């Protein structure tokens, strides 16, 4: 929490919660590239 005035961060989504673990699957397989 640095410094974000406006649009507060509260309240959490199922539809964003299904989200953050889906984009760490990609993000995940990403890092994973293929780089031999």
């Amino acid at each position: 929490a640095p410094l974000e005035p406006v649009y507060p961060g509260d309240n959490a989504t199922p539809e964003q919660m299904a989200r953050y673990y889906s984009a760490l699957r990609r993000y995940i397989n990403m890092l994973t590239r293929p780089r031999y």
